[PDB]
């Protein structure tokens, strides 16, 4: 089988995700739109095997390893989009995709940028439209920038 | 100020809970009902610094470290109740209590068990009421037993 | 049979360290000169798990777990002396002491600081007599202090 | 300047080690021998910043990060040997490598490998020639197979 990472010290056969059951998902321009799942998962799975390249750096497409460390993977897992009702989570110590959801194939595959990751490159307004979405996104440790409070406490002139 | 912690090594003055800010809520008898904030938190604020006993078993009032370590607190955050859409996020590698939205004095401090957890003691019916709701809660790495099986299956009839 | 750690959550049987292995050795004072171990443990064996309180400050008696967050235990970890030569390891992801030489009973269980402590205390002078001592003791990630050059950069005088 | 890891998204001004600093020596073929310094290193310093790609199989050239992930690096730091008497320590939770003790410009570097390692690909006789040198060198977690025992037995006629 065929594997997302082009490193090919990365096999399907161990766990690393394959273009027949992952499709990275393209905008207009030939850049990023999240990464769409194309097997059934029931919750409670391993869906992949996660790799990349250590960095001491937070960038876009880097997962927070630890306090200080960060992996760098423009391949795959950096690739998918924030949801504050995500459907996937990454456990960044075994490195490792797991359903948190039933994930019908077709799907997109989403995450909780805030539970793996302190600060963000950048904040950015949500779009999950899930009733109970944070509407301005930050890392779990990061204050709303002078543009989210705007957007937020702004929208709290929904009292009325 | 006087802390949550029992241990007179952790000190409020260093950011370890105090009941001035932190009440454990109680049952008629000696099993808990979760943790409720007696003052108002910004969201992206550090609540409280975590502590507890290293133990190698998953239990009852554990909260995972890594792979194959626990940390044992029956004191605060091994009380917190699950919530599908939670308040708080607990960082288990600088053992922090950090608010994940606002936080009203009075409000239930809730956290998902799942971003924490591989696998439960014990799987259990959720009532978090949230439109997303997985109504049955396990481990990030565990399955639904047959119980919960049925349970998502009795709802699947929708 | 009966343990070290005065908790009675941790329990002999589960690998938590008896007092049938391993001894606490007491100064004049009643104070802390490490520990002896009472059986014999050829190397690359676990000869005990490891437990404490998690606290963000690093002490006297505390083993560091990760950048910001370290292990307080004053009851058997944090008695281990230094040694530059030592004869056992601490595991502080699995949580376990671990042979690193063969160790016959009533040895000094010995470990080097700078393999798990980025900083320590109180740097100090060592006394483990190996030919490849470092004479001054710091953490892996700490430069001598002022007395600490003296007794170094003095001793440099040995070039004769 | 020029650094060792061929990515050019790490860079040499970022602390990531540069061949004017670290010397990879090879053998006749293309196996390697260790790595050299080419300047002088004062104790206690942080000499580079290490990197590689994550894998979940212990291999030659990777290290350990935690108990089931290791970082495969064929570029810098899983060439360097060991040694029981290291000048450097590798810290795999802020993936830096930092000198235990003064080191000479041209002096080989090297790693006491069961700092990190529960198990080794292969054991191996050690040569470096310490007063307190374990003769045989396994994983921390290890024991020695029937040739290192075998080896640790024909020296304990002593
Ligand atoms: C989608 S990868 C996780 C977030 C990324 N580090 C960023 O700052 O955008
Ligand atoms: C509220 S503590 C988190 C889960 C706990 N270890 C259990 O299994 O119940
Ligand atoms: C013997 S426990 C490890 C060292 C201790 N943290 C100290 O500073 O002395
Ligand atoms: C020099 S890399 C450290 C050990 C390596 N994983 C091996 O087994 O050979």
């Amino acid at each position: 089988r065929t594997g997302i990472y082009p490193s090919s010290d990365l096999k399907v056969e161990d766990g690393y995700p394959s273009s027949d059951t992952f499709q990275i998902i393209q905008t207009q321009d030939g850049r990023g739109a999240g990464v769409r799942v194309l097997k059934t998962f029931a919750r409670g799975r391993r869906m992949a095997r996660v790799s990349g390249q250590i960095t001491a750096f937070c960038r876009l497409h880097t997962l927070q390893i630890n306090a200080h460390t960060h992996l760098y993977d423009p391949h795959f897992s950096g690739l998918l989009l924030h949801s504050c009702v995500p459907n996937v989570r990454l456990d960044m110590a075994g490195f490792e995709l797991w359903s948190l959801r039933d994930i019908a194939a077709g799907e997109m595959l989403t995450m909780d940028y805030a539970s793996t990751e302190d600060v963000l490159m950048r904040q950015f307004e949500c779009h999950c439209g899930a009733p109970n979405c944070r509407r301005w996104i930050t890392g779990a440790k990061e204050l709303p920038n002078d543009i989210g409070q705007a957007l937020l406490a702004g929208l709290r002139a929904a009292a009325l």
